[PDB]
């Protein structure tokens, strides 16, 4: 256990020494006259400082933190720079929900969590409530984030970070330009608009204020008016005197011809309104509070309720229903109503609904249902389901016609009305033909916005907007309002999404499936509400009621990193000394065009042209965003609004588009998802705390490298931190006993195996390093380093050889660096190479000769061969390796090698198998050995290539053993493994072994 904490010591060493020698520093004045190989740019995205950070940030990022320690060791620049998110509610919401959670409750509250895990972080109570303001959050955060990184040892240039409210002037100023040009270009507007809305907040609450649904939107539906006649029923008594309507939502509206009757669940609590014209309205308080904030009361968002009831109190009185040959219908229950979507209420189209023909028919059914509720001579029976929409397999009466086919009789069939409403679904939508007296033969397609609207002149119908499925912003369930006042982005443009969808088919989709959601949520991106009037944030530069939410002012944001070093070089606040000398008053909106965009002209300005060259030549050889890297929770929005602006400022700069990103998983702790709730979570100071953030590191390039889950498991970060400290200690033992070593050549066999290897090894190691997946470039460079050297001290018994000893620690020493830094310059200085190891480059791949590595992963095959036989039945095995070429197995060989080498990559008959096997009296009583081994060439050729054929076969079976047994003794475990030629076999394994099956018996 002691392992954890050597680690741990040394890693704060290495670290006070990088940290002290400023590494990192990478600047663009003295690292650009080297002309070295081109640069070398990766951005994280930044997250809130709204809590301490978490392994699901550590692997969003540990991919482009790797990568950077690697393209170092190949000479390209680093710029690694790191950024802190402090805009958008979600500080403003915690400390919120802790400032009145600390208000109506004692101190602290008391009960039968918010403020119990501010002090479960374990604050002596009194600090703790300092926090209900935002200004303690954000003096207090981005400081124990900074540490954590300072401890987890990343290649990340200092000066160059920060913090994104108003609170720091500079950034502010960053932000401020940004949107003075981006109004510049009519990229913004202004509108009274539909928005996913929380009313508490007073702010259309859209993106990374969520809880349920990141990427949800408003639903439209049509409402429909439903004339309540009198007589009204019981609970409706006082209101004598105004135009009640029943309102409904149906999205064929196209249907509602079809209008047989009304339905409400019996058990559901109705409640009804005046809206502010002055008739009456019946929904659920869902759907009221949601008509409210949409402008269609009198004061805008207010619910004038006049009275409540449940669907029970309903059923009965007579709905008189527009533009049905049913006016004087009823309105019947439906107990399978879903209790959110819609109004409460909904239509009663039986001819293209099924469900309401399974409703209308249980009704018709038992009269323990055919006088429920109210339900008299007329009620159910003489309704019958109305033909307005003839669809060319089925019939007029198509919901009926395809359920009195499958049978759906019984209206307990939840399930088979799955089945019911998927079926006159949207194919109806075209094959689905209106009928009525003034649409005859008409597509319901390209009819479908005209009758809704006819709906609406008439001023029976309106329209009505409602989420989707549902939203927490923290706290109270979200809605479509009628926003009557907006700033807001448009995404909506058709030339702006043109040039952008070609800035997607640019840049790099690290998969296949990252850019089809770039696609379908590109398709799908229409105008965005991008101003908060409450929480944090800075404030729009020309109307400073407006403050920005935080997907927005989050978006060009890559080019502070480049000249932040100098715009502020530490202060996050953006109240030190700016190293160049510019005060926060003199960045004008003109000396950013002219930093930033390259031909914009030299502003008359009061500081001095040194500095404006300057910030601006680093900008020039920074930019572009080579790549970034995060969640695959923000490539639908952030990510996207990332790609949009880099545009939206360079319409014209096709280079500094941002040119590769990568999406990665979710993680998870040992096989489960990381939620507090769950107890399945570790903020990156501990994983740090109890792993030696080195062993972190490896758990973590381990995580899977792909897009899909990847998962970190607590075990193999400790067996992590194992097979490092036994290496380390190899290392300091291998050169001690330097007087150990063999003298002279390098020559013998398995010295250049494990030498072949050992280069093999750092190509393989290579090109998964140049390709960032960073599990399978572990595999290939820690793992098989390990059992190769295992096994090449297994086997050199006259000792291992110094020199091939030597270059290969340092090979893995290097490899291992770009996962382990602080424990590889412990090594490398553990060697007495003298500079730093971030000063040191790609090793280089010497000669390899892979015939050599073919017999390496042929014994690797045998290995795992009989470990495998062994399991039924057990010390001793001799092994007959078959003795040559029978007459019946060359030949085998000899004239389907006749055939190959004059055909150009295709091969004969499936039964000129026959016709040749068979008509072969050298195959007279062997051809059952030939036909059913002439499937040991077609399914097993692949797996190396034109090899099995070629009879020679480049290497000794007998003899890459009888070298290996005593690592073969090993990784069996048995004690003795001799080896037969088959010549002293029991001839059921000479005359019967393949060579490349080599039988064994005990
Ligand atoms: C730039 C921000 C949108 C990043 C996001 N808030 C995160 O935590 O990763
Ligand atoms: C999906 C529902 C709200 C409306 C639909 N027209 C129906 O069959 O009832």
């Amino acid at each position: 256990t002691a392992k954890v904490d050597f680690l741990k010591k040394i890693e704060k060493e290495i670290q006070q020494k990088w940290d002290t020698e400023r590494v990192f520093e990478v600047n663009a004045s003295n690292l650009e006259k080297q002309t070295s190989k081109g640069k070398y740019f990766v951005t994280f995205p930044y997250p809130y400082m709204n809590g301490r950070l978490h392994l699901g940030h550590t692997f969003s990022l540990s991919k482009c933190e790797f990568a950077v320690g690697y393209q170092r060791l190949k000479g390209k620049c680093c710029l690694f720079p790191f950024g802190l998110h402090c805009t958008g509610m979600p500080i403003k919401a915690c400390a919120d929900k802790l400032k009145r959670e600390i208000e109506l409750y004692g101190c602290p509250p008391d009960f039968p969590y918010q403020w119990g895990i501010m002090k479960s972080l374990g604050l002596s109570d009194e600090e703790i409530v300092k926090f209900s303001e935002a200004e303690h959050w954000l003096d207090y955060f981005p400081p124990l984030a900074i540490q954590d990184l300072k401890r987890m040892g990343l290649k990340v240039d200092w000066r160059r970070s920060f913090i994104t409210t108003d609170v720091n002037p500079y950034y502010d100023s960053f932000v401020r330009w940004q949107f003075l040009t981006l109004r510049e270009r009519n990229k913004i507007k202004f509108g009274k608009r539909y928005t996913i809305y929380s009313p508490k907040d007073g702010q259309p609450c859209m993106d990374h204020d969520r809880q349920t649904g990141e990427g949800v939107g408003p639903q439209e539906y049509t409402l429909l008016k439903l004339k309540v006649l009198e007589p009204y029923p019981s609970k409706l008594s006082g209101l004598k005197g105004k135009n009640i309507f029943l309102v409904a939502a149906t999205l064929r509206p196209e249907t509602m011809f079809g209008q047989t009757n009304c339905w409400v669940r019996p058990d559901m609590k109705y409640i009804g309104f005046e809206t502010v014209n002055g008739d009456i309205f019946i929904c659920t308080q869902k759907a009221a509070r949601n008509m409210s904030y949409q402008g269609f009361t009198k004061d805008n968002g207010v619910v004038p309720v006049v009275k409540e009831l449940m669907g029970e109190e309903i059923l009965g009185a007579s709905l008189s229903a527009p533009l049905t040959s049913y006016k004087v219908i009823y309105v019947l229950p439906m107990l399978t109503i879903k209790e959110d979507k819609g109004t409460g209420v909904v239509t009663s189209v039986p001819s293209d609904s099924p469900d309401d023909i399974a409703a209308l028919r249980d009704l018709k059914k038992k009269q323990a249902l055919r006088a429920k509720y109210g339900i008299r001579d007329d009620m159910v029976l003489p309704f019958e389901p109305v033909p307005v929409i003839e669809i060319p397999g089925f019939g007029n009466l198509s919901a009926v016609t395809i359920c009195d086919e499958l049978k759906i009789q019984s209206q307990n069939d939840r399930e088979k009305l799955a089945e019911a409403k998927e079926k006159i679904y949207l194919k109806g939508f075209y094959e689905g033909i209106m009928l009525v007296d003034g649409f005859k033969g008409q597509k319901v397609q390209d009819v479908k916005k005209t009758i809704q609207k006819k709906m609406i002149d008439a001023g029976d119908a309106l329209i009505y907007m409602e989420p989707e499925k549902q939203v927490m912003s923290r706290s109270s369930d979200e809605c479509v309002v009628a926003l009557c006042d907006q700033w807001y982005l448009d995404y909506g443009e058709e030339n702006w999404k043109k040039q952008t969808s070609q800035c997607l088919k640019n840049l790099e989709t690290f998969c296949e499936e990252t850019r089809r959601n770039f696609e379908a949520t590109l398709g799908w991106l229409q105008e965005h509400a991008c101003s908060r009037t409450y929480g944090l944030g800075t404030h729009l530069p020309w109307d400073e009621q407006w403050l920005i939410e935080s997907l927005s002012d989050s978006t060009i944001y890559m080019a502070f990193y480049t000249v932040a070093h100098l715009l502020q070089g530490g202060n996050l606040h953006g109240q030190a000394e700016s190293p160049l000398g510019i005060r926060p008053q003199q960045m004008t909106k003109e000396v950013w065009d002219y930093v930033f965009f390259k031909e914009a002209p030299f502003p008359k300005t009061q500081i001095a042209k040194e500095k404006l060259d300057q910030l601006k030549q680093e900008f020039e050889f920074w930019y572009p965003v080579d790549l970034r890297v995060s969640g695959k929770d923000l490539v639908p929005n952030h990510l996207s609004y990332y790609l949009y602006n880099h545009v939206a400022m360079w319409p014209e700069q096709s280079d500094k588009w941002p040119t590769a990103v990568r999406a990665n998983g979710h993680l998870l702790l040992n096989s489960e998802k990381m939620s507090k709730s769950t107890g399945n979570f570790l903020t990156l100071t501990q994983a740090i705390d109890k792993f030696s953030a080195d062993g972190m590191r490896l758990a973590l390039a381990d995580a899977g490298d792909t897009v899909e889950d990847a998962n970190f498991v607590e075990a193999m970060a400790d067996a992590g931190i194992l097979r490092l400290y036994t290496w380390v200690e190899w290392v300091k033992e291998m050169v001690a006993n330097w007087d150990s070593l063999r003298s002279g050549p390098a020559s013998t066999f398995n010295d250049r195996v494990f030498a072949s290897e050992l280069n093999a090894g750092i190509i393989k190691t290579d090109q998964n390093y140049e390709k960032m997946m960073f599990k399978e470039a572990l595999k290939t460079g820690f793992f098989e380093f390990q059992a190769a050297k295992d096994k090449y001290r297994e086997l050199a018994v006259e000792g291992m050889h110094r020199e091939l000893v030597f270059r290969f620690i340092e090979v893995q020493t290097l490899l291992l660096a770009p996962f382990c830094p602080h424990l590889c310059e412990h090594i490398w200085t553990l060697l007495g190479k003298p500079d730093s190891i971030m000063n040191a480059s790609w090793p280089v791949a010497g000669p390899v000769n892979e015939v050599l590595i073919h017999s390496s992963q042929y014994l690797m095959e045998v290995t795992h061969d009989l470990r495998l036989r062994l399991k039924n039945y057990p010390s001793h095995c001799t092994i007959y390796v078959a003795k040559n070429y029978p007459p019946w197995q060359h030949t085998t060989l000899s004239v389907l090698r006749k055939h190959f080498e004059a055909n150009n990559g295709k091969l004969p008959d499936n039964k000129v198998i026959a016709s040749e096997l068979g008509s072969m009296p050298e195959l007279k009583k062997y051809m059952k050995k030939v036909m059913p081994f002439v499937a040991m060439i077609k399914e097993n050729l692949e797996k190396m290539g034109p090899r099995i054929l070629d009879l020679q076969l480049e290497f000794d079976e007998k003899a890459v053993l009888m070298e290996n047994i005593v690592y073969l003794t090993n990784s069996l475990e048995l004690e003795h493994i001799e080896v037969k030629f088959a010549s002293e076999a029991e001839d059921k394994i000479r005359e019967d072994c393949c060579p490349g099956k080599p039988l064994n018996v005990f």
